């Protein structure tokens, strides 16, 4: 039906139909009389995956023959979402499959909804890994994603009595058609034990062994016939493990627990032994695999010419001492040469500045679990600090600040310090973030080795985040400027010459309206909740965190409610305020914020005076597949973190690409977004980084704001008095207390400017034509935020490889 | 190459070749350059399984349309072995696949060796279930096998320093191509909780729930296009299970442990809670599935006309109170009617008379785990004992003997008593065993309800146990009498008219020689052990148990060694004595017996005076796939259990069919084997049941035998003094002590007769022509021992259904 979804030729549709029937029969052992809807999904998934095979084998054969430099992206998170539609899109199969299934009497969109998300990540960091894999394949790089195949991904969120409940995400229950087990590459990983010193160096002995079994998932590039691999490791006990008899077999579970579940913390460090074991497990298995592939090309001088390892935050930081261990203990290279190889191979990306998120492992844990690695880390530290001492003679405080080892109650290893010392490149993920790294938290390191520090502003893939989720918008763009922009997003600048085009303006507004209608329909069918589709869709979706300031949004919502109640018969622009996102299960304040949101909704949504002028909805179970539905439907993107706290954000870029305007602080990539679009076309408010710093020097006093702003005082009194929780008057006492006496994120300080800025949003929305023209200016300048641009920069400035848009033969 | 392996037509071979290449490419994602041998096995398995699909769907559709009476065979064990060759044999695909793989440059027999045994059983009882499924499919019955899909089957046995070591049988590690998950039939199973009494009867509340997910495995009949189902349940936690967060997810393992591992006890009862949970799990899930299928045909009067449930020993005995529970508590039938339905539906097969093997569950366990079932069992007991009291007024001791509840230190429930009371038929598994049940252990029950007691002599499938494992013998038989005997084994009687046929005699002896050569070769390649293929192959393979008297065999072996040493230059018929079998991990005496066997081998096999006249070999890891190799190679089958202890035996029947002669006591099915072949054609020795009874009345004094038999005294002195363990002189003190003072199985009592009988064996073996003629007389009369005969008898005399040899359409 629509052009960007590909051709639906006679021969193709016929073939798809027969292969679908073949799989239903031979693979699923069903006929049409007894086939379940899930059977039909699986038949379609097998039919589509068949099309990957030839390209996958020949891509990997090609790398073996050409022997390019290989890129290894190490991450504990890959937030992939669903695979079916993505695969169809990248193979140009979508229209053909839609036709074939239609002719079989099936609705493809209904079948798509059956697939489980591969929810192997928490939020931004994990989703970035996923967009990166898509871009690396699209740019023809010989790239591999390596991680853990968690049996349970991020929990499913249920809301019960306004409270978050967690349920296990048993995503593999029905089987995963998009993976292929690779038993011949099963590898041993070592834990515990002790170190012996012989005549011929150190030996790590008496270890416990856990096996690492790989599963491969294909990563197709966009219409270039490249299919790269994401290899995820699963933990398996050896067969003689613990080998009364019954108990020994049941105890195999202990070893296999390593790959059982994803830790559900976003921007928070929990120093648990199981997490440390996960981090080593992925590193040890991955490095053996890398070395195997390198030898199957003695001379490790060429190792950095053939291998790049990208560390996604510090989670896989043990790659640095593990590589040293292998090179020194097993290959018998001298220290200095091994170190040279290591530094030239490894690069490190930082994703946060919050002190509580930084990984600082107790020495006693590393001592027991990884005794040889601790020794290696101590040696790295001594040689590094000797360099600092020679560079800054007499600066004893610099020495303690820069040390990999932190003294105190318990000695800890600072993993960020380890990564900087052992990497040739260190990058932040937006210009303001990278500057903050050089000026503040890694200032000492920047002074020692300025050349190591880079910026790589984040991006999102326009395949998933435009073509897939918003085909209507993709189509009206392609009608004017062709299809080339899908892999060259800068071409969207051409849309600037349509800002006065009356046909285009109408088409942009119509696509948004259809998306909103579709999402309003989704909300009634799946959740029995009724919303006005003519209202402004005001959306804040992201993990729940104090720094992201969902609370500031709550204050605005209560302000609007109070104003309506004060002057019931005055016109206001109708809004549907939607907030969604998961809270880490142990994060009490985040759980209270969810309850507050639902409690506000309970009052607002049932007030007869309000009517359909204001609705507050909590979007349950926010995840990639939900993002694909809500983002195209949004009018207003809330990006309101305290300046200096959101390293980049990527949700922000998704909204920009899909025709929502942004209300935001000058934080993370918001700064660069405003720069690209023009500040006139962005709703900027609030303190800048410099203003926050000034307030900190003076001391933040929340009482001052409470005393001088009557509208704010009223809200606080309502919260305290039990207006939003009649049967439990003091329910929100923790929230009020934090706001008044221990708010690290200065919610009150940005309140007045935020409310005023929100008034300007409502004003623009009253003029549909001018709203849409500003939207066009945003979409047209969103090109910089393609992860294709981001990856091309990593390739050229860090990995030392050239991207290629050229097709491999079919 | 050989006729019984089927046609290898041009069109078939071409098709197989292309489907093999298709699976290698699309399914395994490999080409010929990188394909591993395991890849080739999987390609072949997928190619063969494709041929099952149409027949499987249409068989099950046929049952749905015709609505015959369904047979449900409930077992905690199904000892299936490998599936690939069996499937080819039953589909007439063997020659075609052999040709196709040969043309691809592959050896099919090498590929076959890659498949893991499905080792979901311990020995005889589990293997019987497997032969039964094959026969029920071959006889066109609407039959279903129901059991547990254990993650770990019977352990792999390694011998280290002459001792058994156990290793986990991780049989699913690489994936099982012969199963199909059926997620839509996932069912809840309840545990713990408590009973509430309302106005409307009892209610079982506050339970913990575990999910039962079924996996289906096809069971093809022999060339009749019937494919029946074996449905095995796997345990899964519900998603809100235990739902700090991380621990709750890790604790899901506790629920899923139910299906983790097979209990490795053969003929021994271990009263463990995990085992009880396994027994209920299979029963509860199976009964819901049965009822679902029955309703999809309100009136339960017809239930026994449409359903038969066969209980394989008492392991699934909870089916009786579970059926009552469903009918009374859920369907609201009155007690008496529910009971009528239950009795008419259920039948019970007993497989042992050893008191330590009988299931007697502590009441306190049932009280906690299954409180409603305990109540139901008490009610059954009261109503049953009221019938006993009316039938035998004043016989108070009969009342305590017959009670389902046993008083004592801990009160227990006798599950055998439950099964008799709640079943319309009770059978033993050989004529002598069934008679012993009526005369001794169930005498009281037989007097009350004589009509319930039956015999069903065991059998083995001639597909696996002749055509598959011994194609050479199958072929020389088919050359003379055609192919019909494979599903009508009584036709082997026709071979009696060839007992004087010089061509046939030569052919029978040649096939044995080739089998022995092949097995001698297997032993050198896989185990680096050297054996003389001209020797008599003297084989005892079965689980290690005191009752099976591997020890008596050991005594004979030492006798032969001592005689050679006494007169080195006298001629003796050379022998290779092979003993194999697993010991239950907690069974100390059985472990000592294995060590003794290996210790004897250590002395005998390295004595220069002995030469290659005597060799003693322990066959490591005896299992179905090993039985398929060794049984065709055997000359002499050792079946030497103390009279009255082996209920039937089935290994005995396998040896008879494959051209070995039998040395045996008049125990289990040995009696009926001798009756069929003629006692002249069998090597019978030792006490009869009546002789054992006489010895028991008098008191068994082992010292008497020791005092009167000089050759026996010498062996005992050698064992005691450390002749067989120089560095640990007292190693075998436990063994000597047991033999001398607490031998329940009267090893010494049968020693003289056994040795004398073994001399007669050696004498016959010196005359190759007469040895072979006696073999022919055994093979020719082995027909009764087909499990087709056994199943036809269950069908007609217990289940009330007619078998059918008629083909379904292809
Ligand atoms: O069907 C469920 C099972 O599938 C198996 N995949 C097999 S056999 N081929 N895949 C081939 C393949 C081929 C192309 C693309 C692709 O993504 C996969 C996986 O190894 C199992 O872990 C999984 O449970
Ligand atoms: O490939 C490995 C996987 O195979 C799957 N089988 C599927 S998709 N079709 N089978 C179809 C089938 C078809 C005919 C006969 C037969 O015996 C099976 C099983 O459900 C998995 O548990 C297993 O891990
Ligand atoms: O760059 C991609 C995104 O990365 C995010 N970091 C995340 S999700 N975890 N970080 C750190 C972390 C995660 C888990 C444990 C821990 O100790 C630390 C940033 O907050 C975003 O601004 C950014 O857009
Ligand atoms: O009929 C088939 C075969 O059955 C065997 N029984 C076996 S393996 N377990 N029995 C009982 C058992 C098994 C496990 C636990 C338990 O408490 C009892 C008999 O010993 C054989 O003679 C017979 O040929």
């Amino acid at each position: 039906q629509i052009s960007v979804r590909g051709l639906a030729g006679v021969e193709n549709v016929t073939e798809l139909k027969k292969n679908f029937n073949r799989h239903l029969h031979f693979t699923l052992v069903k006929d049409r009389n007894v086939a379940t809807p899930r059977d039909y999904y699986f038949a379609l998934a097998h039919t589509v995956r068949d099309h990957l095979v030839g390209r996958w084998i020949r891509t990997q054969q090609h790398y073996y023959e050409k022997d390019p430099k290989r890129i290894y992206y190490l991450s504990l998170e890959f937030y992939m979402g669903r695979t079916l539609q993505n695969t169809m899109v990248n193979l140009a199969l979508e229209n053909a499959c839609d036709e074939a299934t239609y002719q079989l009497g099936l609705d493809m969109e209904e079948l798509e909804e059956i697939e489980e998300d591969a929810g192997l990540g928490n939020g931004g960091l994990g989703r970035l890994a996923a967009c990166f894999l898509d871009s690396m394949a699209t740019l023809g790089l010989a790239a591999y994603g390596y991680g853990i195949r968690y049996e349970f991904g991020i929990f499913n969120q249920k809301i019960c009595g306004g409270w978050q409940m967690e349920e296990a995400d048993d995503w593999l229950r029905y089987g995963n058609p998009w993976e292929k087990a690779r038993p011949e590459f099963t590898l041993p990983v070592h834990f515990y034990g002790r170190v012996e010193h012989t005549s011929q160096g150190a030996k790590w002995v008496d270890t416990q062994v856990v096996l690492a079994m790989p599963y491969d998932t294909p990563v197709p590039g966009y219409r270039n016939n490249v299919v790269n691999t994401m290899r995820l490791w699963s933990a398996k006990a050896p067969n003689d493990f613990n080998l009364g008899y019954i108990q020994a077999v049941l105890d195999r579970n202990l070893a296999e627990n390593i790959s059982r579940v994803l830790y559900p913390n976003d921007n928070f460090f929990e120093g648990k032994e199981l997490r440390l074991k996960q981090e080593y497990f992925v590193v040890a298995a991955t490095l053996q695999d890398i070395i195997r592939r390198f030898k199957s090309s003695t001379n490790f001088d060429a190792f950095p010419d053939k291998v790049a390892i990208q560390l996604n935050d510090t989670h896989p930081s043990l790659a640095i001492p593990e590589l040293m261990r292998v090179l020194v203990d097993l290959e018998r290279l001298d220290w200095d040469k091994a170190w040279e190889v290591t530094v030239k191979t490894c690069a490190y990306t930082n994703h946060t500045v919050l002190p509580e998120a930084l990984e600082r492992w107790p020495v006693h844990l590393l001592e027991t679990l990884l005794p040889r690695h601790l020794q290696i880390i101590y040696e790295i530290n001594q040689r590094f600090l000797n360099r600092v001492a020679a560079a800054f003679p007499g600066d004893v405080d610099r020495l303690r600040r820069m040390s990999l080892v932190e003294e105190g109650a318990v000695k800890r290893i600072n993993m960020a310090h380890l990564c900087i010392a052992g990497s040739h490149a260190v990058n932040g993920v937006a210009r303001i973030h990278s500057e903050i790294l050089k000026k503040t938290i890694f200032k000492d390191f920047y002074e020692l080795e300025p050349h190591k520090f880079q910026n790589k502003t984040n991006g999102i893939t326009p395949r998933r985040w435009l073509v897939l989720c918003n085909p209507g918008l993709a189509e009206i763009i392609a009608e004017r400027i062709g299809e080339e922009y899908i892999s060259d997003l800068d071409q969207l600048r051409k849309l600037l010459s349509y800002v006065d085009d009356e046909a285009f303006i109408r088409d942009v507004a119509k696509v948004k309206q259809e998306n909103k209608l579709k999402f309003a329909a989704y909300l009634e069918r799946e959740y029995k909740v009724h919303i006005n589709p003519n209202s402004l869709f005001d959306v804040q979706v992201k993990r729940i965190h104090e720094y992201k300031r969902q609370l500031l949004n709550c204050l605005h919502v209560i302000t609007l409610y109070n104003r309506i109640k004060k002057e019931p018969n005055k016109f206001v622009v109708p809004r549907t305020v939607m907030i969604g996102g998961k809270a880490a299960p142990g994060y009490h304040m985040a759980k209270m914020i969810i309850k507050l949101i639902t409690a506000i909704g309970d009052v607002v949504n049932h007030d007869p005076v309000v009517g359909d002028r204001l609705r507050v909805i909590f979007l349950e179970n926010y995840r990639v597949s939900l993002a694909e539905k809500v983002i195209p439907a949004a009018d207003l993107s809330e990006q309101i973190s305290t300046a200096g706290t959101e390293a980049s954000g990527t949700g922000n870029m998704k909204f920009m690409l899909n025709g929502a305007l942004t209300i935001g602080t000058m934080d993370g990539a918001n700064v660069e977004m405003a720069e690209e679009a023009g500040e006139e076309n962005f709703f900027i408010f609030g303190m800048r980084v410099e203003d926050v710093d000034r307030l900190d020097q003076r001391g933040y006093n929340a009482q001052e704001y409470y005393d001088r702003i009557p509208e704010l005082r009223q809200i606080i009194e309502q919260l305290s008095s039990g207006f939003f929780s009649p049967k439990q008057p003091d329910l929100f006492k923790d929230i009020v207390n934090m706001l008044m006496h221990h708010d690290r994120f200065k919610v009150f300080a940005d309140y007045e400017e935020y409310v005023k800025c929100q008034e300007r949003v409502s004003a623009l929305y009253k003029n549909p034509r001018e709203w849409t023209r500003m939207v066009i200016r945003n979409i047209a300048t969103s090109g910089k935020f393609s992860s294709d641009r981001t990856i091309a920069q990593y390739a050229r400035e860090i990995w030392g490889v050239e991207p290629s848009r050229q097709r491999l033969p079919a």
